[PDB]
């Protein structure tokens, strides 16, 4: 029988947490919209069970997965130090940790390693944030204006077919912004009364106006397409089209927010690192957290602007079919070393594993048998490949060394 020729010796997932709900509930949302928010049976930010289950269910496919790429046993718990659990300090990405590990190891209680203080921020999942290093401001303001075409404005004009589909969704014409408007001379436009400006700091990038609101307003509707609820969007949402156009918004404000490699490159170092020290065959040792590295198979529980960051940094880019979030709950950014048994080189292989949003509407569970979604990536900057498309542990170091800001290194 033909055997395979690479075999799997290394596996780092970064992934999103599961589904939550909505971060915030301010003046603003309500303003936009008639209707009432529906509530959620969490807090805000918080990991929903529904959410937690999703998580659980790709941490049962991927034990599945490992264990017929012969990582991991069918039976019993992973080997000590086998497997190796991160998280970031908020609930979400603590619960995202236990729910893989449930779903991946029942009853092993696996350890979800976080930094020792919880109420302080982890540089490993932004630097700038703590002031590992900054943001060179001319330079990141140039680098997004650029990308947006020379100015936010030209913009969203070009998407203003997806901004009249949120607002017919939001029922904004009947909404208190809207009929309290001093300026009804003309027709109600959230990008109008919502002008969008780029706010660039030393630790920081935003988007104010219609851009942002947007572009979370966009994203709760999935989270409660994802979570279940009766009807998303107050039943306004009825076919793919509309799911497409509606988070075309939201990962629009990614690309120029998180993708853009001024700002991605910084964002992402410390888990650059994290990933090609956890992916370099070594002896057990560390790089933080209490945990042995190399192992056989690392996840870390971390947010979309991570798997952004990353996608910019790495030059890495995709669409998920039958998701309309590019970086959706539960999305998971597979780094894989598989090991050529024909002369025992190293090759890298990275994907994007997600659930569908039917899949988490139905909350199906997955298996060998009904799998997740996947999409194979290729490292654009990557000119040693193998046969099967991977890149060779020299190659894919050479990028994530050029790709690192030293200065943002843990
Ligand atoms: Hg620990
Ligand atoms: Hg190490
Ligand atoms: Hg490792
Ligand atoms: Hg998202």
């Amino acid at each position: 029988q033909s055997e395979p020729e690479l075999k799997l010796e290394s596996v780092v997932i970064v992934s999103r947490h599961g589904v939550r709900a909505p971060t915030k509930a301010t003046q603003l949302m309500q303003d936009v919209t008639p209707d009432a928010w529906p509530t959620w049976p969490v807090k805000l930010g918080w990991l929903t069970p529904r959410g937690g289950e999703l998580i659980a269910y790709l941490g049962h496919y991927q034990r599945q997965r490992l264990v017929a790429d012969g990582l991991l046993a069918k039976k019993g718990c992973p080997q000590s130090g086998q497997v190796a659990i991160i998280a970031d300090v908020d609930e979400r990405t603590r619960k995202t940790g236990e729910a893989f590990a449930a779903g991946l190891a029942p009853d092993c209680a696996i350890t979800v390693h976080t930094q020792t203080d919880t109420s302080s921020p982890d540089p490993l999942f932004n630097p700038l944030k703590t002031g590992v290093c900054q943001l060179d401001n001319a330079n990141v303001t140039d680098a997004i204006l650029s990308r947006a075409g020379g100015s936010i404005a030209d913009f969203t004009g070009h998407r203003q077919t997806a901004f009249r589909e949120l607002e017919r969704v939001l029922n904004f014409p009947q909404s208190n912004l809207c009929l309290k408007r001093e300026k009804q001379d003309e027709s109600c436009s959230l990008t109008q009364a919502l002008p969008s400006e780029l706010k660039v700091s030393a630790d920081n990038v935003s988007l104010t106006g219609a851009v942002s609101l947007a572009s979370m307003l966009t994203e709760i509707f999935l989270l409660q397409q994802a979570q279940g609820m009766p009807e998303p969007g107050w039943g306004r949402i009825t076919d793919s089209h509309q799911w497409n156009t509606l988070l075309s918004l939201h990962n629009a404000q990614f690309y120029l927010l998180q993708r853009t490699p001024e700002v991605a490159r910084s964002r992402a170092t410390p888990l650059l690192d994290l990933i090609k020290t956890a992916l370099t065959p070594h002896p057990p040792q560390k790089q933080a957290y209490g945990v042995t590295l190399p192992t056989s198979v690392l996840f870390i529980a971390g947010h979309d602007t991570n798997l952004a960051n990353l996608g910019g940094a790495l030059e890495l880019n995709w669409t998920l079919p039958g998701q309309p979030d590019n970086t959706p709950p539960g999305g998971e950014l597979v780094f894989e070393r598989w090991r050529r048994l024909s002369d025992n080189s190293q090759w890298i292989q990275v994907s994007l594993v997600f659930q569908t949003l039917q899949q988490m509407r139905d909350k199906t569970p997955l298996s060998l048998n009904t799998p997740p979604g996947e999409v194979k990536l290729t490292l654009a900057g990557c000119e040693e490949r193998n046969a099967q498309g991977m890149c060779s542990l020299a190659g894919f170091t050479q990028i994530v060394n050029e790709a690192r800001i030293p200065a943002c290194s843990l």
